[PDB]
């Protein structure tokens, strides 16, 4: 990605609270197959931290059980994008959002060998408005996604 | 589906020979989720039977093994739709094709409770032109798909 796509003028503290996974999208098929799978997780909450930095509260697939985990992306020096310091690095970018319908945002593993990205809609409630899922497909017209996920 | 919806002036003769799968949807995710999809299958050859019928050779995924699988879908008093006469039964159908480059066919699990529809997009060869993908989505957008695969 290039910062051209990230968004301008992000204020971390406005997406705190809950949100709901809608959609998912990512480059490698493999990367969101089957559960199993280590990009294929749901949003529950974002917190940001007075620090500026951004927890992350996600429910994954694990062991016939829905497991919670909590993972802290700390801000870099560009807005928008968040750096998971793991011994993995990812890293969160968000493309945009209007902090109280929808926030789309995308994780990236910059270790693998070509752009490995995993993009998801997220929206505030469930209600029955399609222009979040329309922002995400504007959003990812522009990168190659080879599978495209939409949950009820 | 409807009739309206699937080929008309179809000669299965002609569709005879070797396929690619190239991109295949889904109105339910399950129905693709990991390998071991009931649904997720391979078409590698189309063998149409002088009686009218259609014999299809699949690829799928096997116990860490690519297992092909020879179903045979009987000839109906509609064109372009046969019937998988199983203990559970399917059918197929083909909305589209030029014999020559490209065939858009689904699957059907009519015993499920809604409509359990699995689609994809065969190629002949895996040439660089993109006609196949556009007419895929273009009789996609009359269906409600929830996930959607492309294959490199």
């Amino acid at each position: 990605l290039i910062v051209t796509q990230t968004m301008k003028g992000l204020d971390i503290q406005k997406v705190a609270g809950t949100w709901y996974s809608l959609a998912m999208a990512a480059s490698d098929i493999s990367l969101l197959d089957a559960q199993s799978a280590p990009l294929r997780v749901y949003v529950e909450e974002l917190k940001p931290t007075p620090e500026g930095d951004l927890e992350i509260l996600l429910q994954k697939w694990e062991n016939d059980e829905c497991a919670q985990k909590k993972i802290i992306a700390e801000k870099t020096k560009i807005p928008a994008v968040f750096k998971i310091d793991a011994l993995n690095e990812n890293k969160v970018l968000v493309l945009d959002t209007d902090y109280k319908k929808y926030l789309l945002f995308c994780m990236e593993n910059s270790a693998e060998p070509e752009q490995s990205l995993v993009c998801q809609c997220l929206v505030r409630t469930p209600e029955v408005d399609d222009e979040a899922l329309e922002k995400f497909d504007k959003a990812l017209k522009a990168l190659p996604m080879h599978i495209r996920l939409s949950f009820n």
